[PDB]
């Protein structure tokens, strides 16, 4: 079963990569200071919240940090200059609604289009905020350093898919917190991370895990799916179960058994061949220290960072389902490949 | 002063070219019945109003249809294909979400994106609806020939400014049935007409000029305003009141009255150089029968065809009075040039 | 005020990445030797001096490395081929005198043009240093690894600004060695660090950041300013303060209250929007361990990495003092995003 109110609600709250304080932090703590042991917020802001357990040592990470926008230019008519935080496509930005977060409050702006008879890149995104003079957007609250996000739209499409903004990774956030507020009985010592500025260089959960020191280390995050155009080099596909990548990032043994973990409570599960270290949480986690047994456990989702991230619910059901089984039938172990 | 209740109700009424009937139809006829002496639907789906009178025969045309989408392919696996009615731009539907009109309901699709690593044109355009095969897609209730438009999303920036899909034409359609609402005394034959397929060929003004057959014409469209990147090409700026073209289409002393009739009330009129005949109702109404004279009188927005068209209700209001004033003011009159 | 003849000297002295040994670390070691309780140097090279304090533990870093160049090849006529060490721009090497360190003494070479009617890359990078064979220039005391700097050029334009080589960073290593030097009371227990290796990857500042393992962390090095054809995308300006950024890497609570010391002390302060972690050593002490309070304190250059990096000296004595007035107001408090 899938909570859409709250699924929504940690969707679009708040939240930058340096700016998770913003909205998503406070949201994240208030959910996990009920069921677990001790929750505290690191110097980088990390939530790292501990449900106490015998062993293995357990970190489970997913990034509460948004991609977004960083203003660095207010001009005499009052337009706005945007750059990038994270992997921004400059092609969805045309004709979209941006959210700001100034001083006064949350303001709206608007990134426009040149009408064909006047006429890709950022130095053509121009944000209109309906303002007039520099002095006049000044005095709506923006600054140079004023953060915003892709405007909300949270749409359903059909009895189980949807699209919105910011899937990746809010879409992990619900289903990791989902399954910690269902937690049973587990060996494991377990340390659920909700991990920040993942979409610049991993850097809360390189910090966390050097905080933490587990053995054992599970990102969340989301991948791509099997979507037009892709040229059929996508294996994951929409609605055919979470996904688990193979490869160098992965631990053989921990992999094997999340697999049979799989196979007992009969959750579907994919395979991703991923031949690089990845590109979350779980590429710093498994390089921490003197080492740690590394997994990823991801939903599929189309279209990548753009505000019309698709996933399908029977995926994120099922992810909370054997996210819940791993770390209740988690422990000790031989990890040794 | 305006209603933005009813605006916003106007804007976002489904009705794109050929397709007026699917709602904005009836919202006009709905509110002009009340103040028109007689009320018609021609055979092209235009809303003509009497608002009897004297002389001379006036014809004012906002025209009520939207550029939209048909859908013209459904895939094996339940995508949509769609090209455009009107000028849409394709650069204007990446990542933005479709209101579709189909046989059990509006629906809605996502047009993606496709991830960096995997990789401007109409081919690239693919509509995400939800489902996973045609049969399903069908059952939803798409068709070869379903009509889409911008999903709505009105957006008040400032107190003044609004960014909003579709203000062409639904700003001065408004507009112009908020003068007739108003209308108090006059001298001239009034025909209030809401015209269709205008960004398709003006046809509706074409026909319902041949069937009224007016002495003076005048359109009411939007035209563009002063934005970023217009390389200074463009005259008209937001807030600086309404628009009234100067050029072939418009007829010299129809142009001049209007000029003295915003001096006398005191609203401010914005020049336009046009030096070919417009791209609005007013270009097929100068030419029909034995000749019409006519006049442009246009709302300034910017980011024209794109779902984020941008105004100023300051001229939105003044719009609607000289629209009002206009009206009453007109008299017989020596229009030969 | 601004000591001229100090400042010249540590800009001058030798030390590109790696080879920081060659000069500038004993200058440094001599100057700080005198004002602080103890000062030590680690594996890589560090300079680590400590002002003992109470709490916080705050770690300032000026790195100490200039980029420069190293011989890889001589050939049979005794020309030197040469590889940067750091971001040289091979543009800025034509008809330029470079300064060799050879195992002979200091030795000059120069990098020459061809004439055009013999007629951009590192393959037309020659370096002549007056010898005749492969002999000679050995003798002469060149080897492959021999290493090379931008000849000294130290240039005083007009009162207040100058320009010279390796302004990056022997300008703000310089202004934080004032700022020690000047030192009053502080609750703060303070290090102060001139960084090895920063021009190749912040390494160095990694390590003496695991070594002191603070709670604060500082960065002083050069920022960019506004010049010709920068596009106007460069916010901070020559005269107009000390620059501190904002965005991820730097620390909100830290940099709310620096923004409050340089208003008490009535300093002009700017900002500069960095969305993306910084090129500096805040970047790497920002993940030290399990998290640092990190920000940027920086002096605002012009022509980055060339021969005649220009700055303003009422900005260098602004950062001291902005710089001496921080680490002296610095106490215990919440940074908890
Ligand atoms: N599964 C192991 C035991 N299950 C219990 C369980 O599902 O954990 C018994 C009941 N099971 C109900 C069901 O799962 O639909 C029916 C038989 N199953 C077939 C299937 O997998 O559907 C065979 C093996
Ligand atoms: N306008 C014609 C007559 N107006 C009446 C009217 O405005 O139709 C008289 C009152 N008018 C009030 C006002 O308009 O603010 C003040 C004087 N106006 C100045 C102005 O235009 O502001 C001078 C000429
Ligand atoms: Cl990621
Ligand atoms: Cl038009
Ligand atoms: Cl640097
Ligand atoms: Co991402
Ligand atoms: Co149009
Ligand atoms: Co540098
Ligand atoms: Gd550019
Ligand atoms: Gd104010
Ligand atoms: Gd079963
Ligand atoms: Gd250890
Ligand atoms: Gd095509
Ligand atoms: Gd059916
Ligand atoms: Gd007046
Ligand atoms: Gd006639
Ligand atoms: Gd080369
Ligand atoms: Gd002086
Ligand atoms: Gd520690
Ligand atoms: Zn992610
Ligand atoms: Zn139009
Ligand atoms: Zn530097």
């Amino acid at each position: 079963m899938v909570d859409w109110e709250l699924m929504k609600k940690i969707i679009e709250s708040p939240g930058v990569s340096g700016y998770e304080h913003l909205g998503i932090r406070d949201l994240v703590v208030d959910i996990l200071k009920d069921v677990a042991d001790e929750v505290k917020i690191d110097k980088l802001g990390n939530v790292i919240a501990h449900f106490k357990g015998s062993a293995p040592k357990v970190m489970v990470a997913a990034h509460m940090d948004k991609i977004g926008l960083m203003v660095n230019h207010i001009d005499k008519d009052g337009y706005l200059r945007v750059v990038p935080i994270g992997g921004v496509l400059p092609e969805t930005l045309i004709a979209q609604k941006i959210r700001f977060f100034t001083e006064k409050g949350e303001r709206y702006g608007v990134v426009g289009v040149l009408p064909p008879h006047l006429r890709i890149d950022w130095d053509s995104i121009i944000v209109d905020v309906g303002a007039s003079s520099r002095e006049e957007a000044e005095e709506m609250g923006f600054r140079i350093g004023t953060i915003g996000e892709f405007a909300p739209n949270f749409t359903r499409l059909s009895e189980h898919r949807f699209a919105t903004p910011y899937l990746d990774d809010r879409i992990c956030l619900y289903a990791m917190i989902e399954a910690a507020r269902q937690l049973g009985e587990h060996e494991a010592d377990i340390y659920i991370v909700a991990s920040v500025q993942e979409e610049i260089g991993l850097r809360g959960a390189r910090v966390a895990s050097f905080a933490i020191d587990p053995e054992v280390g599970i990102a969340m995050d989301v991948t791509f799916a099997k979507q037009p155009n892709d040229k059929g080099k996508i294996v994951p596909e929409l609605g055919k179960g979470p996904v688990m990548d193979v490869g160098p990032n992965i631990n053989p043994k921990l992999r094997q058994f999340a697999d049979e973990v799989a196979k007992k409570y009969e959750i579907p599960l994919q395979v991703e061949p991923s031949p690089r270290p990845t590109g979350t949480d779980a590429n710093v986690m498994q390089i921490n220290r003197e080492g740690v047994a590394t997994a990823v456990l991801s939903i599929p989702i189309r279209y990548m960072h753009s505000q019309v991230e698709l996933a399908d619910a029977r995926d994120v059901d099922n992810t909370i389902k054997l996210a819940k089984a791993l770390l209740e039938e988690l422990k000790p172990m031989d990890f040794t490949p």
